[PDB]
């Protein structure tokens, strides 16, 4: 029983970390694709994919998550939403259950065939990509949205200075 | 110390897995990254990423290999060998050496400054994609150029009828 | 005597039946070519190029128009508007003169030296894309802009189920 | 009940035409693409997309076979063949059966579950582009190849010129 | 001693060719990228990379600053901002020192280990090409931004004509 | 009155500098494009478009032909062989003579409308990239083939060296 995930992380957040540990319950492994791989030093997606997957490592590392329940794939996005979930199953290994809280990912899945479910949000107001991002760059309180290791990270390669560069 | 490896690994044979444990006593943790990740159905590149991505997972788990030493990491291929270095590093966590046997990524890593080393070869005129493609194709020995669980992922996802009907 | 016509056909309105008939009557063919035929599952363009090749189809067949007199031709959208006329063409018979209200296409083939007209528009208010697509996601009479055929088109595909979802 | 049929068409030859009346004996409609929409000016695929369209449509017409009971549809290739059979499928209409006598094509369809069936061949050593676009440009006896309206098109379009000069 | 300026260019105004004659203080030669080559025909960049060039070209000349102290090289955008740097490197001579005034063209340089300076700005709410092809759209005084030399290949070219038409 | 001339320039040897010294002697300007930019590190394409913009502007400006009298201008090579006409005048100032000995380029310019002229060669079984390239790697004598300063380029960029390993 193997199940797929995929977000932008950007950055990887505690809402991230917690939908994740909750999904393991129920699944053997976890493919944990980080979207939009190309995409990096812009407000939407300010680090690269490189970047997000030392951050997923870290954070489901130090949270003892043993390594072997789940897969980190990178996968760029493309220009044809018809062809986006093929894209994804080219770079995957198989799944049965597709977990998604976004509209366009449930929306395309759904039609290829797959059963998909939205798991329970866990401080949506708190616990977004958006949230984080604007926090970091109006000098709000983002180092309570991520866990300590992504908090390191970003201080490791100066994600606040870039993003605040940037904008 | 973090070292890189990139192979097309069509399909990940005894040559890969023999090196990558050699290289695994010089570096704390070697990423992995599997080439080619957009090109499937081909003689050349039979097997999708996907499949690519089981196969090393299932090969390097059955070798007692801690999941925790390595990074599998698909990268696609792209036009400009000249951004391709670039292309990597932004795909990946960062790196201080470069384990490599094939002369294009050799110099192209060698001139962006990394520190480029090639292995040891092990079997090269059996241990390699182009000979144990053939002899899928023309009913030669296949089965003892791959690790066991290699060859189980290849029966599963049915390569050999595959490459078969495409020649 | 060919014509060219363009458009997202996002869907087929009684604007473009309507226009398509006028057309019919000063020129022996009509190019209609469906333009951006790689997107799809957004908001401004919902279905793919071979749904809206199914309503194009199915429209002007139930109007009568012999299917010998145009041409169903999709056409993927191009990064550079200086070669779009250039991709047209290379994806098209000949034609002689262009049809369209849309100044983007107008200019890039006035440049080109191509003699473009744009035809009387049929409520500009009702018929178009946009309007249409506003009344199936806020429950608005949009059947009355759509013809029959493209009606149950668009009730064989699930489009307003679709459409509301990845809103 | 509607099938599908790809090819090159470079150029269209008595043997698609062949083929093609064939499949409309067991087919309500057929979708006749046209690949390789992009590539055109080389010695492989000398005739651009729009001047193949000009080709099937004067010789299916010159035949009798009314225009509704196919669809031509130029379909640009892509560097994913893993992505291919969603491409076609996104730029048509829906189809139950695919034909083809092209091992790869049979394969990737075959794979993604269609009901695939090779129709038998009509002089194969004749019939082919590989033979008509060798005989254009050795002088040999190419317009006995195919149908005479595709004659006429090669002659309107300097095609035999054309070629002979990119070599 | 070489450096680089990038710029959209559309058009090339007076803050240009003030900031140009600047660095030409402290630099042997200058490398000037005219970015988003592949762009042309929007109200962002309404000129061909073909038309920009014929305006540097007769600008710079007519202002004595001598031809072989710099490079107009046009450079097609990317969709990977971690692979721009190495993109303008690939194709350009070696350069040492990076003018620039954009945040994000700052950064990605910075970070790739280059020395980048921005120069003082020349009226920057006048000398901007938002302002120049605002004031080309609503009939301002645009003539007064541009060097004599841009003003005339605008009108040979007809760009307020199609800037106003595309609007 | 302005020429236009394209070339791999891999690399720029005596065969480009003499024919486009008696172009000069015609033309006003000569629009030199450096074809294949994005390609670099191959047998065919050693050296990326920086490096031969680097050969180009210390060959011609050795031969002491006014820097004012050409173009140098990279531009790459596109999938679309009928977009290629368009891909040069996108980005070139406008011209109105083509030089070629390149059947494809010739065929292309022709078919668009363009006069389209092929000069003298001189000693074409010594001066093509081809003859250049293979002497480079078996130790020919490839430096007679080059202007001086290309082969002082060529040193300093260690194209021999690069060019060896990669074979
Ligand atoms: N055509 C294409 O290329 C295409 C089509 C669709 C999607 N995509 C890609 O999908 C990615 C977008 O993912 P996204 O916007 O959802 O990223 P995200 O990181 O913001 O969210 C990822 C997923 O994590 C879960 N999640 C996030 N916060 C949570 C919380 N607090 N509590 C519980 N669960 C939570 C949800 O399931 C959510 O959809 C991008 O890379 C995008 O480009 C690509
Ligand atoms: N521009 C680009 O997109 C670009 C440029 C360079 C390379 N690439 C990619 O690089 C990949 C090619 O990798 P490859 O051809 O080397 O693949 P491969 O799987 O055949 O070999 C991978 C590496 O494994 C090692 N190896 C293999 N067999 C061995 C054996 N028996 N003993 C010891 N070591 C052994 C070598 O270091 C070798 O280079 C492709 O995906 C290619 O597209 C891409
Ligand atoms: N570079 C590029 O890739 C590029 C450049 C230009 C245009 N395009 C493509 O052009 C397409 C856009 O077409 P569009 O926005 O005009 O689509 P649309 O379907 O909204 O309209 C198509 C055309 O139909 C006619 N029409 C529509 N409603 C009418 C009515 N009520 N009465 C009379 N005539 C009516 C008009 O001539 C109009 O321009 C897209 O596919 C776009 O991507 C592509
Ligand atoms: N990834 C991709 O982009 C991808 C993958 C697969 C195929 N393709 C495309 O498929 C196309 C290739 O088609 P092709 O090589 O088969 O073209 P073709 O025109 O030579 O043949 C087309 C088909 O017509 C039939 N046919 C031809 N001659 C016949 C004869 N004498 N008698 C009976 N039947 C006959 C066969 O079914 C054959 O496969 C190209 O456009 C190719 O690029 C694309
Ligand atoms: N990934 C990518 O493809 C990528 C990433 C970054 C940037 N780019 C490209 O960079 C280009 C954008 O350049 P831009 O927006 O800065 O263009 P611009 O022409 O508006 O400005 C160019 C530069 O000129 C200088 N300048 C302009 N006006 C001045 C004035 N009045 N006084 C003094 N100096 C002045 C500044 O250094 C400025 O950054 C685009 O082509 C963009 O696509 C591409
Ligand atoms: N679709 C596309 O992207 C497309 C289509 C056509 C051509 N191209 C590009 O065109 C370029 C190829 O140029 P090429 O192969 O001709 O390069 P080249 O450098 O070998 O030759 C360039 C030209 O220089 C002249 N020349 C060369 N040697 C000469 C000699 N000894 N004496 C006299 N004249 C001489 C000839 O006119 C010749 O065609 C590539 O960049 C190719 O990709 C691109």
């Amino acid at each position: 029983m193997r199940g797929l995930l995929v977000g932008a992380m950007q950055p990887f957040h505690r809402g991230h970390l917690q939908v994740i540990k909750s999904i393991l319950e129920e699944v053997d492994e976890l493919i944990i694709c980080i979207g939009s791989a190309q995409l990096s030093h812009s407000i939407r997606d300010p680090f690269t994919a490189g970047e997000r997957v030392m951050m997923l490592t870290k954070a489901l590392s130090e949270n003892g998550i043993p390594a072997s329940r789940y897969y980190i794939i990178p996968v760029q996005d493309i220009e044809c939403n018809a062809l986006w979930v093929g894209h994804i199953k080219m770079l995957t290994p198989p799944f049965d259950r597709v977990y998604s809280g976004n509209p366009l990912v449930q929306r395309l899945f759904s039609e290829d065939g797959y059963e998909v479910t939205a798991p329970p949000l866990f401080y949506r107001d708190r616990y977004s990509g958006t949230e984080v991002r604007r926090r970091m760059l109006d000098d709000g309180d983002w180092r309570s949205l991520l866990p300590e290791s992504v908090v390191e990270v970003i201080d490791e390669i100066n994600g606040v200075e870039r993003i605040k560069h940037l904008a």
